[PDB]
């Protein structure tokens, strides 16, 4: 009802971590959902201790509640991963291209720390920083699309707070540079990144990390919403 139309993820929506060049973990990581890489092979998934299913279509990890997929697994996984990664590229470009309603440009000159942000399209030609908690306030069906030309950072122990009914499933962060989630930060939404998504020690992501390069997790928590 308020803000832009929600970004369509297609089968990229079936993953909580999706990458083209790799996924790496160290420490006490815990992922709730499915993860996958393509066109990289399973060797580009590191630190997860993968065990192939007898089908050879997926693997299981002690750090993943769901399934692990990779481009070198048995049919139909290669085709399904090609479709997911194409759907991720489509979503990235769709999100970057949203024009309506009229975007707010350069909010906070890139520093949105301490703000309360209504449903809408927000665009920066700069990077964005979150040095102190930011609140996204709106209803259960309201949408936020963030369009970021450079880096996205949230500082150590800061959060994206949701209020009013705001749901992580309706919050899209389109980022052309690296996204870094600082130590012990709490982040909400689907990250559509052209470059790396890096979760520093003990960071939490409620939503999805959808990278066209690599995702790194350091004792981090990733969970679908």
């Amino acid at each position: 009802m308020a803000g832009p139309v929600a970004v369509v993820l297609g089968t990229a929506g079936n993953f909580v971590v999706l990458a083209k060049s790799g996924i790496s973990t160290t420490g006490s990581t815990h992922v709730t959902g499915d993860i996958g890489v393509s066109p990289a092979a399973a060797s580009a998934i590191t630190g997860f201790g993968l065990t192939m299913d007898k089908s050879n279509t997926f693997s299981r990890s002690s750090l993943v509640t769901g399934k692990v997929y990779a481009a070198d697994y048995h049919p139909p996984t290669p085709h399904n991963m090609t479709t997911a990664v194409s759907n991720m590229e489509t979503a990235y470009t769709a999100a970057a291209g949203v024009t309506a309603p009229a975007p707010v440009v350069g909010l906070g000159a890139g520093n949105i720390g301490g703000m309360t942000i209504a449903p809408g399209v927000y665009k920066w030609s700069t990077g964005v920083t979150i040095p102190t908690n930011v609140t996204l306030a709106g209803g259960a069906n309201d949408v936020w699309i963030f369009q970021i030309a450079q880096t996205l950072d949230i500082s150590s122990a800061q959060k994206v707070i949701l209020s009013g009914g705001a749901q992580a499933a309706n919050i899209f962060w389109q980022v052309a540079g690296q996204t870094t989630l600082g130590t012990t930060s709490v982040f909400n939404g689907t990250i559509l990144d052209l470059k790396a998504i890096v979760l520093n020690t003990g960071a939490t992501l409620n939503g999805r990390a959808l990278s066209q390069t690599a995702v790194t997790l350091d004792a981090s928590t990733v969970s679908a919403s």
